[PDB]
C-alpha cells in the first residue's frame, strides 16, 4: 500500500548498491553459455544484475521479496555451479553477506512508505 514511483526509485538505488558489492562485475551480465556450455544442465533459471535491471524497468518487481528473490538466485546459482574452492564460489558468499546488509536497510526504507 504505497506509491509506485518512490518504490521503483528505491529498487534502482538498491540494485546499484548491490552491483557496487560485486567488484569484479562477475554478476553484471548473464553467465556466457558459449564459454560455460554445461551451465544450463542444472541451473534452471540463470540470473544476473542486467536481467534484474530489465525486470525492474518492466514493472516486474512490485514488492521487495520479488526483487530479493532474484538477487538470491544470483547467489544460489553461483554456489550451486562452482566448486567451493573457487573465486566464483567465494564471491557469491561475500555477495550474500554484503548484499544482505544492503537489502535489510533498503527493506526498512520500503516499510516506511
Ligand atoms: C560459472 N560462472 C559463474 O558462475 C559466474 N560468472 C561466470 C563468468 C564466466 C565464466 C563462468 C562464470
Amino acid at each position: 500500500e504505497m506509491q509506485l514511483t518512490p518504490f521503483l526509485i528505491l529498487l534502482r538505488k538498491t540494485l546499484e548498491q548491490l552491483q557496487e558489492k560485486d567488484t569484479g562485475n562477475i554478476f553484471s551480465e548473464p553467465v556466457p553459455l558459449s564459454e560455460v556450455p554445461d551451465y544450463l544442465d542444472h541451473i534452471k533459471k540463470p540470473m544476473d544484475f542486467f536481467t534484474m535491471k530489465q525486470n525492474l524497468e518492466a514493472y516486474r518487481y512490485l514488492n521487495f521479496d520479488d526483487f530479493e528473490e532474484d538477487f538470491n538466485l544470483i547467489v544460489s546459482n553461483c554456489l550451486k555451479y562452482n566448486a567451493k574452492d573457487t573465486i566464483f564460489y567465494r564471491a557469491a558468499v561475500r555477495l550474500r553477506e554484503q548484499g544482505g546488509a544492503v537489502l535489510r536497510q533498503a527493506r526498512r526504507q520500503a516499510e516506511k512508505m
